[PDB]
């Protein structure tokens, strides 16, 4: 079983691991919540992107689907972190999602994250 245990140990040790993601995902799709995730690996792209122009544009790809009220994958964003993270669009840096990400990640964390742990698709693994 063994990985699976991995995943237990935080959502930080889950989010690194290939197969722990792809479970956690088809959990967080149980409870129509994937796009939380989708969008925190996002994130996590954006920060791997080298050039001014891609980080730029990826940016505001990021924004169009995930954040801007009536996206297709709209996250539960709020005022505050929405209009911050709009702001920081003008001019692009790899901090552009952080406040945004780390709201996001604040609710697997302490919401769904728990709830896959108690879940079948997750116990079935370790057992």
């Amino acid at each position: 079983s063994e990985e699976a245990l991995k995943w237990g140990e935080s959502l930080e040790k889950l989010l690194v691991h290939k197969y722990g993601l792809a479970v956690f995902q088809a959990f967080l799709r149980t409870e129509f919540s994937e796009e939380n995730l989708e969008f925190w690996l996002a994130c996590e792209d954006f920060k791997k992107v080298k050039s001014q122009s891609k980080m730029a544009s990826k940016a505001k790809k990021i924004f169009a689907e995930y954040i801007a009220i009536q996206a297709c994958k709209e996250v539960n964003l709020d005022s505050y972190t929405r209009e911050h993270t709009k702001d920081n669009l003008q001019s692009v840096t790899r901090g552009c999602f952080d406040l945004a990400q780390k709201r996001i990640f604040g609710l697997m964390e302490k919401d769904s994250y728990p709830r896959f742990l108690r879940s079948d698709l997750y116990l079935d693994l370790i057992n």
